[PDB]
C-alpha cells in the first residue's frame, strides 16, 4: 500500500464502485429488455433484487447467481430465481440476503 | 405485485435514461477514436442520435432512435447531409421520419 | 445551426464526464473480475487512470487519458511502476508526459 | 411539435430519474447531518422513501412519494415501525397507501 | 496558478462544471414541474434550449436570460422567449445561439 | 430485512456519489456566480474539497469532507493558504487532518 492508494483521487473512485457496477447492471439490463421489446413475452423484464430478470413465457424459472458487486459480503455459496407464471412473475424467494449469505458488521 | 413492486418501479423510469446515456457515450467514445482525421462536418448529437463526422457531399442516414421504439408506428431512417457550410438539418423531421406519437 | 444547436451543445459539454464514467466503469469492473487473485499492487485510479492490479517488477503503460486530447501538444504515454514498496508516481507527470495546458 | 422536439423529448423522459436522484440525495444529507446520534433503527431509503433514523417505539410517517403523484387515486401516507429488532415493513403496503396503478 | 489548478482532480473537476450546471438546471426543471402537477395549464412545462419553461396559460410570454452556464461565450447582452398559444408552445425563437450571441472559436 | 432489503443497499453504496456530487454541483455554482469578480486563487476542487475562489493573504478552511466521517478516528478540518503563488497543499494533509483509515 502506497500514497497512491490514499490519495484523494483514488480514494473517490474506490468509493464508487460498487456503485458502478450496479449501474452498470442496470444499463445492460435495459439494453436487453430493449432488444426484446418485438417478442412480447408473458412476463415482461423486470429488476429487482438488484438483478435483470430477462423476459420470459409461462412455466420458465429464471437463475441467476448472486449479485458479483457483494461477492466479498457472502458467507454462502448461492443463487436466486424467480418464477415466470400466467399471472405475472413470481415474488423472488429466497431473496438476495437470504439466498446469498449477504453479511456486512 | 412484482412488476408494482418499488425496486422494478425505480428501473423502469430510468430505462430511457440509461439508454440514452449509453447512446451517448459510445458517441463520444466513436468522435473520440476518430479526433485525428479533421472531417468537413465533425461529429455530433442531435435528435437523440449520434452523427459521425462527414466529408463534403456525404450524407449519413441512421435508424431511429431505438429507445423510443413502442411509441413509432414503422421503422424509419433519420439523415443529415454535410455540405461545405456544415451538417444539414435532420431530414425528415423525427417526428414524421420516425412515425412518432404519444397517446 | 446544428452544429452550434442546444442539442449539440448539451452533448459536447458532457463528452468528458461521459468518457471518464465509462473508463472508471471499466476500472470496477476489471478490479471485480480479479478479486479472485490477490497482487501485490492493487487496482487504483489515479491521474484520471485505471491501473490494472500488477506484481512486483512489472511496469503498466497506457496513453495518456484520450479525453484530453485536444490539449495535448504530443502523443504521450503515462506509466507507473510497481514495486515492493507498492504503486510508483505516475511518469513522467501528467503535464509533461501528455504535454498538457489550457489554450 | 416544441412538446415532441427532441430536447424535451430527453428532458420528459429524465424527469422521474432527477426527482428521485434529488429525494436520494437529500436523504442521503439528512443521514450525514444526523450520524453522530447512534440511533436504534439507522436511516433507510425503501420504498423510494427516505425514513429518518429513529429509536424504538417510534412510527414514522411521511407522504407517498410525490414523483409518481399522476399515478395515485388519493393523497396517501406510508408508515414504518422502529422496535428493538429493527424497522417495520413499510404499512401499509406502497400500492394500497399510495393508490396506485397504471393504464 | 499553481500545482494544485493542474492537479488532475482540479481537472476533472473543471472539465464538468457546464455539465453540472446543466444537470442542476434540469433537476430544477423537474421539481418546479411536478410542484405544479395540480394546476393544469395550457401549456404544459417543457425544456429546450437548455431552458426550462415553466407551465403557462394562453397568451403569456415567458422569457428569460440566456443560459448562464454560456456566460463567457456570448458576445451581446440577450435573452430568449416561448409565447404559450391555443394550440401549445410557440417554438423558441430566437434561439439560444442568436439570441445569445454564443460564440466559440 | 429492510435494513438488509435491496433497495436500501443500493442506496447507502450510492451515498458517497450523492454527497460528492451535491458537492461538486454546489462548488460548479459558487464559481459560476463568482465568474465577474477576477480572484488571485481561482475556485479549485482538491481532496474531494471545494475551495472558493480567495485572495493573497486568505486561509480556507473547511470540515473533512463528511462522506468519510465513518473512517475518521477525530474531528477533523483541512485549509489551505492561498498566497502570491497561488493556493497551498491542503494542511494537514488529507490523511492525518482528517484520521482517515479504512477499517
Amino acid at each position: 500500500s502506497s500514497g497512491v492508494d490514499l490519495g484523494t483521487e483514488n480514494l473517490y473512485f474506490q468509493s464508487m464502485r460498487f456503485h458502478l457496477e450496479i449501474q452498470e447492471e442496470e444499463t445492460k439490463c435495459a439494453e436487453l429488455l430493449r432488444s426484446q421489446t418485438e417478442k412480447h413475452k408473458a412476463c415482461s423484464g423486470v429488476w429487482d433484487n438488484i438483478t435483470c430478470w430477462r423476459p420470459a413465457n409461462v412455466g420458465e424459472t429464471v437463475t441467476v447467481p448472486c449479485p458479483k458487486v457483494f461477492s466479498n459480503f457472502y458467507s454462502k455459496a448461492g443463487n436466486i430465481s424467480k418464477n415466470c407464471t400466467s399471472d405475472g412473475w413470481s415474488e423472488t424467494f429466497p431473496d438476495f440476503v437470504d439466498a446469498c449469505g449477504y453479511s456486512d458488521p
